[PDB]
C-alpha cells in the first residue's frame, strides 16, 4: 500500500509487475480546478486540496474533443482515439515511479500531440511504465484542452484570452516543480517530450518566459512551433472566434457578451461546429491552436527565434522518414488505405488544391515543379511518392531542421535523428512508410514486451532508443555509450550532422533534405 503525502492532500497509487520488478503508478491526479461553468475558456485556477487519501488508480477522463470515425474498427487510426470518457473535467495528470521509491530521479514530462484538437495521455502507446522500471526515471504525463475549448481567442479579453491549453500544461509542470521530490523525482532534472502538437508545445515552453524555470532539457519528435499549422495570427483568431459565435447563435456586439453565451452552449453544440470556423480546411487544419496572446507568448515567435530569445539548454529534435504519408487517405483524390494509391499527374495536381487551399496558382506550380522533375524510370509510383514527401517536407521535417539551426546558432548543444524504421505490426498499408507517429512506441518500449510479437531486431533498437532519450535527459548528451554504437554528433550550422535511426547500422549524414529545405524555407514562404 502507497501513500503519498503532497501539497493538496494524499495519495493512494498502485503497484505494477513490469519485466520481473515493480513500478509504481499513481493515474488521475488533479492539478487543477474543473474548468467548468463560469470557468471555461479561461486559465486554469490552481488547486484548493482535499483530506482524506485520493485514489489515483485509474486514468482520468479526457477532454472533450472531435473524434476519428474514417476508418470504424481499423486498428491504425482507432488507436489515435480517447480511451476514456470525455468530459470538460479533464485536468489531471500520472506519475509512474520506479520501486523501490528512487532517491533523486530525474523526471520525463510526455505532452501529447493531435492538432491541437485531439489526444488524450491515457492511449497504450504512451504508457510510462516500461520506462521507470527499464531506465529508473520517473515519467509523467497531463490532459490539457484542446479545440476551442483550449484555444479560443478574443485577444485580450481575460474571459478568453487564447492558449488556455498551453497554461493547462505550464500549471502541470508547476505541480511537479512543487510536488516531484515527495514521489523521489529530482525537480532541478526535469526533461519535457512530445510529439508533433505537443513538440510544437515543447518548444512554446522554449519561448514563454513563465514555463523557464519548470525545466531543464527539451526533446522534440516530429514538430516545432515554426510549423506552418502550428501558431494562429491574431486575425483569423478573432475571425474564427465570431465565426463560431455566428454559428452558435452567439453573435453579440459586446464581446463579453459572446463567451458568455458561449459558455451556455453545451459541449457538443461547439464540437460540432469546431469543423466550419474556416472557408476551406485540410487534413492538417488546426482550426484552434496556439496564438500570440501577450502572456504564454509575447511576441511574433519567429522574432523570438530568429533574435535569440528563448531559454538556453540542450535539445534532441527529430523525425521520421514518411511523415506525410498518413494525411493523404483523409482527403487526396485516389488514394487509399486498402490499395498502392498509383496516382496520376492530375490527381497530384488535384492533392495540391486539397493540401494548399489558396495558395495561388503560380505557388502550387513552383511545388510541383520542384517536386516532379523525376529521374527517372517512370516508375508508376512518383506521383504517390511525390505527394507524401511535399507535405511531409512542408509541414514537418524542414520545419524542424529550420528551428534546429536557428537554436543551435545561439551557443547550445542539439542533436538530431532521422528514424526510418517501420514496425512490424504496422496495420497501414506498406506504400505508406515509416509513418508519422510510429517511432512513439519506440520511445516508450513497447518492444521491449517480449510477449508482444515486435521482432528480436526491434527490441534491440527500442532498448537502444530508450537509452539515448535517458542519458539526453540525466546528462544532456544522447549517447548509448556500453554497446560500442555509433556515437551521436552536435548538430550546428555549417556541417548539419544527424543520426539514423533503424534496426541495421546507424549513421552519420549530413544536411538532410538540403535542396528541398531550400525550397519551403527560402522561396516558398514569398508566394
Ligand atoms: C472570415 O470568415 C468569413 C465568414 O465566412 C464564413 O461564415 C462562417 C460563419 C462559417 O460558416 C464559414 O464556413 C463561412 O465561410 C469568411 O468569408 C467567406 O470567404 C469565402 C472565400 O472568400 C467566400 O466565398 C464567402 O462568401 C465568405 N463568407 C461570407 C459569409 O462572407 C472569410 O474568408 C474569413 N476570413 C478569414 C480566413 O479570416
Ligand atoms: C484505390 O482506391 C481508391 C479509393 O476509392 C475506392 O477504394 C477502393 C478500395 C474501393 O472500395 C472503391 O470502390 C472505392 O471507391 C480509388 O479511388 C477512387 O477511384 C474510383 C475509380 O472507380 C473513383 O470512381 C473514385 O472517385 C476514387 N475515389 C477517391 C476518393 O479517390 C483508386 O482508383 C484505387 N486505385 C487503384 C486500384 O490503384
Ligand atoms: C538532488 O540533486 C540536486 C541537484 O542535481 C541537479 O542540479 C541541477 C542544477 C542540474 O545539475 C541537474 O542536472 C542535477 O542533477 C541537489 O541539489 C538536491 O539537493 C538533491 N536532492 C536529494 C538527493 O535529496
Ligand atoms: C480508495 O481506495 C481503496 C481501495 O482498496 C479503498 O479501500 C478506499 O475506501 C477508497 N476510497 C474511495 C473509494 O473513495
Ligand atoms: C460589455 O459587457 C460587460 C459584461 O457585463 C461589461 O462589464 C462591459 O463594461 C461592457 N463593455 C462595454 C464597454 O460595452
Ligand atoms: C547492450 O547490449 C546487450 C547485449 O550484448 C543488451 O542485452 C543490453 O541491453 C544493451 N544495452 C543497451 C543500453 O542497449
Ligand atoms: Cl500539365
Ligand atoms: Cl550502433
Ligand atoms: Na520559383
Amino acid at each position: 500500500d502507497i501513500i503519498i503525502a503532497t501539497k493538496n492532500g494524499k495519495v493512494r497509487g498502485m503497484q505494477l509487475t513490469v519485466f520481473g520488478g515493480t513500478v509504481t503508478a499513481f493515474l488521475g491526479i488533479p492539478y487543477a480546478q474543473p474548468p467548468l461553468g463560469r470557468l471555461r475558456f479561461k486559465k486554469p485556477q490552481s488547486l484548493t486540496k482535499w483530506s482524506d487519501i485520493w485514489n489515483a488508480t485509474k486514468y482520468a477522463n479526457s477532454c472533450c474533443q472531435n473524434i476519428d470515425q474514417s476508418f470504424p474498427g481499423f486498428h491504425g487510426s482507432e488507436m489515435w482515439n480517447p480511451n476514456t470518457d470525455l468530459s470538460e473535467d479533464c485536468l489531471y495528470l500520472n506519475v509512474w515511479i520506479p520501486a523501490p521509491k528512487p532517491k533523486n530521479a530525474t523526471v520525463l514530462i510526455w505532452i501529447y500531440g493531435g492538432g491541437f484538437q485531439t489526444g488524450t495521455s491515457s492511449l497504450h502507446v504512451y504508457d510510462g511504465k516500461f520506462l521507470a522500471r527499464v531506465e529508473r526515471v520517473i515519467v509523467v504525463s497531463m490532459n490539457y484542452r484542446v479545440g476551442a475549448l483550449g484555444f479560443l481567442a478574443l485577444p485580450g479579453n481575460p474571459e478568453a484570452p487564447g492558449n488556455m491549453g498551453l497554461f493547462d500544461q505550464q500549471l502541470a509542470l508547476q505541480w511537479v516543480q512543487k510536488n516531484i521530490a515527495a514521489f523521489g523525482g529530482n525537480p532541478k532534472s526535469v526533461t519535457l517530450f512530445g510529439e508533433s502538437a505537443g513538440a510544437a508545445s515543447v518548444s512554446l515552453h522554449l519561448l514563454s518566459p513563465g514555463s523557464h524555470s519548470l525545466f531543464t532539457r527539451a526533446i522534440l519528435q516530429s514538430g516545432s512551433f515554426n510549423a506552418p499549422w502550428a501558431v494562429t495570427s491574431l486575425y483569423e483568431a478573432r475571425n474564427r472566434t465570431l465565426n463560431l459565435a455566428k454559428l452558435t447563435g452567439c453573435s453579440r456586439e459586446n464581446e463579453t457578451e459572446i463567451i458568455k453565451c458561449l459558455r451556455n452552449k453545451d459541449p457538443q453544440e461547439i464540437l460540432l461546429n469546431e469543423a466550419f470556423v474556416v472557408p476551406y480546411g485540410t487534413p492538417l487544419s488546426v482550426n484552434f491552436g496556439p496564438t500570440v496572446d501577450g502572456d504564454f507568448l509575447t511576441d511574433m515567435p519567429d522574432i523570438l527565434l530568429e533574435l535569440g530569445q528563448f531559454k538556453k539548454t540542450q535539445i534532441l529534435v527529430g523525425v521520421n522518414k514518411d511523415e506525410g504519408t498518413a494525411f493523404l487517405v483523409y482527403g487526396a483524390p485516389g488514394f487509399s488505405k486498402d490499395n498502392n494509391s498509383i496516382i496520376t499527374r492530375k490527381e497530384f495536381q488535384e492533392g495540391l488544391k486539397i493540401f494548399f487551399p489558396g495558395v495561388s496558382e503560380f505557388g502550387k506550380e513552383s511545388i510541383l515543379f520542384h517536386y516532379t522533375d523525376w529521374v527517372d524510370d517512370q516508375r508508376p509510383e512518383n506521383y504517390r511518392e511525390a505527394l507524401g514527401d511535399v507535405v511531409g517536407d512542408y509541414n514537418f521535417i524542414c520545419p524542424a531542421l529550420e528551428f534546429t539551426k536557428k537554436f543551435s546558432e545561439w551557443g547550445n548543444n542539439a542533436f538530431f535523428y532521422y528514424f526510418e524504421h517501420r514496425s512490424s505490426k504496422l496495420p497501414w498499408p506498406e506504400w505508406m512508410g515509416v509513418m508519422h507517429g510510429y517511432e512513439i512506441e519506440f520511445v516508450f518500449g513497447l518492444p521491449l514486451e517480449r510477449r508482444d510479437q515486435y521482432t528480436k531486431a526491434e527490441e534491440i533498437l527500442s532498448r537502444s532508443i530508450v537509452k539515448r532519450w535517458a542519458n539526453f535527459a540525466k546528462y544532456g548528451n544522447p549517447q548509448e555509450t556500453q554497446n560500442q554504437s555509433t556515437s551521436w554528433p552536435v548538430f550546428k550550422s555549417t556541417e548539419q550532422k544527424y543520426l539514423t535511426l533503424n534496426t541495421e547500422s546507424t549513421r552519420i549524414m549530413t544536411k538532410l533534405r538540403a535542396q528541398q529545405c531550400r525550397f519551403w524555407t527560402s522561396f516558398f514562404p514569398k508566394v
